[PDB]
């Protein structure tokens, strides 16, 4: 075709969604990596961008990895965590409803 389109950012997770949440049993807690979306694109590139968490202390980001941490005390929270972008403001919710442990691990 031709260029001449104006940027556009992209700010979502992949597939059709900004929320994530997760309820596991017995004991599932490690690190695994996710389907989001953190770009803009403009000219016949793609600057990428980094984007930042916080929320709950057991939950750990960087960048293109995820943790979440095995429970504390028996009892079932939501882990809760926010994220936003360097240049724009990519806000995915994630939650975590795990059951609760006391065990050595």
């Amino acid at each position: 075709g031709h260029m001449g389109s104006p940027v556009s950012y992209y700010f979502s997770y992949a597939d059709g969604g900004t929320s994530h949440t997760e309820y596991p049993d017995d004991s599932s807690a490690g690190s695994f990596i996710l389907d989001i979306t953190s770009y803009k694109k403009t000219g016949n590139s793609t600057k990428a961008l980094s984007w930042n968490a916080s929320g709950d202390s057991w939950i750990h980001v960087n960048g293109s990895s995820v943790s979440y941490d095995e429970n504390p005390a028996k009892e079932r929270r939501t882990g809760l965590v926010t994220l936003k972008q360097d240049e724009s403001g990519k806000t995915l919710s994630l939650k975590i409803v795990q059951p609760g442990k006391t065990s050595i691990d």
